């Protein structure tokens, strides 16, 4: 048997590959196929059968797909290390706080995604951010921060890409969250889903934390 | 003024982002576009003026361009942390030790690229690689090796990505390097060409590296 699976790689930073890893040595009779999907093309992917679970990082709802939610990130703000010393302090910011800087969205993808989800947080508080642009993926986004371009909005776990001289701030406005999610078909009845959910239990466990689910 | 920078994404983990950082400050004038391209890409993108500097990862040639190398960065085989602990000595391996292994390769596009370089390594030596896979960017791969895909071949600087649970260890064959270098035309005459340079050699100096250029 063949399972596929579906992740956005900004996920590759986390724990997603240790609970694949995990789950390849606990079950090493399946092969399992990595795909790349965007978290809102994960949806079709399932319906058609493409894929047999996606894992994604923004809520996105379906009747005929289970979305598990597993975890939620808090976000932060990557700048170049000495940009606004003094008025970005260490220990956070309100998104209000920067709507003049230059900001860098991700990824370039049909919407909904990523970048309209991001924006979504300055519109439902009523904030408009001066100068947006749109880049391909996360990991250039932040290359072009160090660069100069100005700042972006990523989950936790991106503060350990390693392009050099950043600060990842805090953001601390309550809905300023990535919610990690596991997708699948409501119909789909295989052992493949409470193995794979037994799997991010350890992996959790083993790093101290409680995942959103049990 | 506007100055167009062709870059590969694996040079953002490294010095690149601080030199053109550098610039910028020292050069506020001059609008900076940083745009996205392949090695040999370059060449032909240098030609038709859609870009005036290229940052490359491989050497290719062409009589149109002068070819300015700044570095060498040695390659690391990545692997799983737990990945044959007896075989793959920490102090190193020789590319004929990892033949039998899963390998992914990067970058996805029209060839030449990074894939052909890295495969050309094992060619010369009369080796062959018993299984390749091409992915579309080296991050992913980097990723799936943590998610039990096999190994990857990798500059150094991508030792600082963040997938969590890898082991960069030396490659030890004499031509296991890649080439950090910048492309333009040969009859530019633009003043930020000198001007690179010596934030090139600013920034080497600052980190203890003498540039192979001086
Ligand atoms: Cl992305
Ligand atoms: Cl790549």
């Amino acid at each position: 048997q063949t399972l596929r699976i579906g992740y956005v790689s900004s996920l590759l930073y986390g724990l997603l590959p240790e609970i694949i890893y995990l789950f390849r040595q606990q079950n090493p009779e399946i092969h399992i196929e990595l795909i790349e999907c965007g978290t809102k093309d994960q949806i079709n992917a399932l319906k058609q059968g493409k894929i047999d679970l996606g894992f994604g990082r923004l809520k996105i709802t379906d009747p005929a797909i289970r979305r598990i939610v597993l975890h939620k990130e808090q976000l932060k703000l990557a700048i170049h290390k000495h940009h606004h010393p003094n008025q970005f302090a260490a220990t956070g910011v309100h998104l209000s706080q920067i709507i003049d800087e230059p900001m860098l969205l991700y990824p370039v993808s049909q919407k909904p995604n990523f970048a309209t989800f991001i924006q979504s947080l300055f519109t439902e508080l009523g904030l408009v951010p001066s100068k947006l642009t749109e880049i391909r993926e996360i990991q250039l986004a932040l290359g072009l921060v160090a660069a100069g371009e100005g700042v972006c909005i990523v989950p936790a776990s991106a503060m350990d890409i390693g392009v050099k001289n950043l600060l990842y701030i805090p953001i601390l406005d309550d809905d300023a969250y990535s919610p990690i999610s596991l997708a699948v078909r409501n119909m789909d009845h295989s052992n493949y889903i409470p193995k794979i959910l037994a799997c991010v239990q350890e992996v959790f466990a083993t790093h101290h934390i409680r995942p959103l689910i049990e």
